[PDB]
Protein backbone atom coordinates (compact mmCIF):
# COMPACT_ATOMS: atom_id res chain seq x y z
CA UNK A 1 0.00 0.00 0.00
CA UNK A 2 3.33 2.21 0.75
CA UNK A 3 5.38 -0.41 1.18
CA UNK A 4 6.70 -1.50 -2.47
CA UNK A 5 6.75 2.21 -3.86
CA UNK A 6 9.32 1.03 -6.41
CA UNK A 7 8.54 2.20 -10.35
CA UNK A 8 10.69 0.71 -12.75
CA UNK A 9 11.72 2.24 -16.05
CA UNK A 10 13.87 0.31 -18.37
CA UNK A 11 15.46 0.49 -21.85
CA UNK A 12 18.45 -1.24 -23.56
CA UNK A 13 21.39 0.33 -24.61
CA UNK A 14 22.29 -1.75 -27.77
CA UNK A 15 19.64 -3.06 -29.99
CA UNK A 16 21.09 -5.27 -32.27
CA UNK A 17 19.15 -8.31 -33.16
CA UNK A 18 22.26 -10.60 -33.30
CA UNK A 19 24.66 -9.18 -30.45
CA UNK A 20 26.94 -10.88 -28.63
CA UNK A 21 26.21 -9.12 -25.60
CA UNK A 22 22.80 -7.29 -24.05
CA UNK A 23 22.52 -4.31 -22.40
CA UNK A 24 20.08 -3.99 -20.08
CA UNK A 25 19.60 -0.55 -18.09
CA UNK A 26 16.98 0.04 -15.27
CA UNK A 27 15.90 3.52 -13.36
CA UNK A 28 14.42 2.79 -9.97
CA UNK A 29 12.34 5.36 -8.39
CA UNK A 30 10.93 5.11 -5.02
CA UNK A 31 7.44 7.11 -5.36
CA UNK A 32 6.84 7.21 -1.74
CA UNK A 33 7.90 8.67 1.36
CA UNK A 34 9.47 5.52 3.15
CA UNK A 35 13.00 4.35 2.59
CA UNK A 36 13.10 1.15 0.37
CA UNK A 37 15.98 -1.12 1.43
CA UNK A 38 17.50 -2.29 -2.07
CA UNK A 39 18.95 -5.75 -0.54
CA UNK A 40 15.89 -7.21 -0.52
CA UNK A 41 15.40 -5.88 -4.35
CA UNK A 42 15.65 -8.33 -7.03
CA UNK A 43 15.03 -7.59 -11.04
CA UNK A 44 14.57 -9.97 -13.69
CA UNK A 45 15.26 -10.00 -17.31
CA UNK A 46 13.54 -12.72 -19.68
CA UNK A 47 15.17 -13.99 -22.78
CA UNK A 48 15.91 -16.79 -24.48
CA UNK A 49 19.66 -17.96 -24.59
CA UNK A 50 19.45 -18.37 -28.54
CA UNK A 51 22.99 -21.54 -27.39
CA UNK A 52 23.09 -22.05 -23.74
CA UNK A 53 26.71 -20.83 -22.48
CA UNK A 54 28.02 -20.15 -18.89
CA UNK A 55 26.76 -16.26 -18.90
CA UNK A 56 28.22 -13.56 -16.80
CA UNK A 57 26.44 -10.28 -15.51
CA UNK A 58 28.80 -7.16 -15.41
CA UNK A 59 27.61 -3.52 -13.48
CA UNK A 60 29.06 -1.23 -15.05
CA UNK A 61 27.47 1.71 -12.90
CA UNK A 62 25.43 2.66 -10.28
CA UNK A 63 25.09 5.46 -8.05
CA UNK A 64 24.98 2.71 -5.24
CA UNK A 65 28.19 1.01 -6.87
CA UNK A 66 28.14 -1.04 -9.27
CA UNK A 67 30.49 -3.53 -7.11
CA UNK A 68 26.93 -3.75 -5.07
CA UNK A 69 24.99 -5.33 -7.55
CA UNK A 70 25.31 -8.85 -9.07
CA UNK A 71 23.51 -10.85 -11.54
CA UNK A 72 22.93 -14.72 -12.03
CA UNK A 73 20.98 -16.65 -14.61
CA UNK A 74 18.57 -18.69 -13.93
CA UNK A 75 16.12 -21.24 -16.34
CA UNK A 76 12.61 -20.92 -16.63
CA UNK A 77 10.57 -24.14 -16.30
CA UNK A 78 8.45 -24.18 -18.39
CA UNK A 79 10.16 -22.29 -21.08
CA UNK A 80 7.80 -20.02 -22.86
CA UNK A 81 7.28 -17.35 -25.40
CA UNK A 82 10.19 -15.13 -25.40
CA UNK A 83 11.56 -16.46 -22.30
CA UNK A 84 14.02 -19.84 -21.39
CA UNK A 85 15.88 -17.98 -19.02
CA UNK A 86 16.11 -14.82 -17.02
CA UNK A 87 18.81 -12.74 -15.14
CA UNK A 88 18.61 -11.98 -11.95
CA UNK A 89 19.77 -8.62 -10.28
CA UNK A 90 20.95 -8.06 -6.66
CA UNK A 91 22.12 -6.01 -4.39
CA UNK A 92 24.32 -6.31 -1.28
CA UNK A 93 23.48 -4.41 1.71
CA UNK A 94 26.25 -1.48 0.97
CA UNK A 95 24.41 -0.45 -1.78
CA UNK A 96 22.28 0.89 1.21
CA UNK A 97 18.88 2.23 1.24
CA UNK A 98 16.91 4.69 -1.98
CA UNK A 99 15.59 7.28 -0.54
CA UNK A 100 12.33 9.09 -1.04
CA UNK A 101 11.72 10.55 -3.84
CA UNK A 102 14.92 9.19 -5.42
CA UNK A 103 16.18 7.37 -8.19
CA UNK A 104 19.04 5.27 -9.32
CA UNK A 105 20.10 3.93 -12.61
CA UNK A 106 21.57 0.23 -12.84
CA UNK A 107 23.59 0.03 -15.98
CA UNK A 108 25.16 -3.30 -17.19
CA UNK A 109 25.64 -5.64 -19.57
CA UNK A 110 25.89 -9.54 -20.03
CA UNK A 111 27.79 -12.30 -22.54
CA UNK A 112 28.24 -15.76 -23.03
CA UNK A 113 31.81 -17.10 -21.63
CA UNK A 114 32.77 -17.78 -25.50
CA UNK A 115 31.68 -14.29 -26.73
CA UNK A 116 28.88 -15.92 -29.14
CA UNK A 117 26.19 -14.17 -29.81
CA UNK A 118 22.47 -13.80 -28.62
CA UNK A 119 19.38 -12.98 -31.04
CA UNK A 120 17.58 -10.11 -29.11
CA UNK A 121 14.68 -9.60 -31.72
CA UNK A 122 12.62 -12.45 -29.72
CA UNK A 123 13.41 -11.67 -25.65
CA UNK A 124 10.19 -10.83 -23.73
CA UNK A 125 12.21 -8.04 -22.03
CA UNK A 126 13.90 -6.73 -25.51
CA UNK A 127 13.03 -3.22 -25.94
CA UNK A 128 13.96 -3.06 -29.63
CA UNK A 129 12.57 1.11 -29.93
CA UNK A 130 13.06 2.49 -26.75
CA UNK A 131 16.51 5.19 -26.93
CA UNK A 132 15.43 6.31 -23.20
CA UNK A 133 13.96 4.86 -19.81
CA UNK A 134 10.82 3.91 -20.49
CA UNK A 135 8.23 2.31 -18.09
CA UNK A 136 8.10 -1.17 -18.95
CA UNK A 137 6.25 -3.96 -17.73
CA UNK A 138 8.11 -6.81 -19.38
CA UNK A 139 10.90 -6.62 -17.20
CA UNK A 140 10.11 -7.19 -13.28
CA UNK A 141 10.87 -6.74 -9.70
CA UNK A 142 10.84 -8.30 -6.20
CA UNK A 143 11.04 -7.35 -2.98
CA UNK A 144 10.92 -9.30 0.03
CA UNK A 145 7.50 -9.96 -0.44
CA UNK A 146 7.60 -11.17 -3.77
CA UNK A 147 6.41 -9.53 -7.06
CA UNK A 148 6.67 -6.13 -7.22
CA UNK A 149 6.55 -4.41 -10.46
CA UNK A 150 5.52 -5.78 -14.43
CA UNK A 151 3.95 -9.12 -15.57
CA UNK A 152 6.38 -12.41 -15.29
CA UNK A 153 5.90 -14.86 -18.56
CA1 LIG B 1 16.99 -14.60 -27.85
NI1 LIG C 1 2.68 -0.68 0.48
Amino acid sequence: GSHMNLKVEFFNAGTQAQSNSIYPKFRLTNTGSNAINLADVKLHYYFTVDGDKAQTFWCDWSPVGSSNVTGTFVKMNPTTTGADQYLEIAFSSAAGTLAANTSIEVQGRFAKSDWTNYNQADDYSFNSSATTYTSWDKVTAYSAEGLIWGIEP
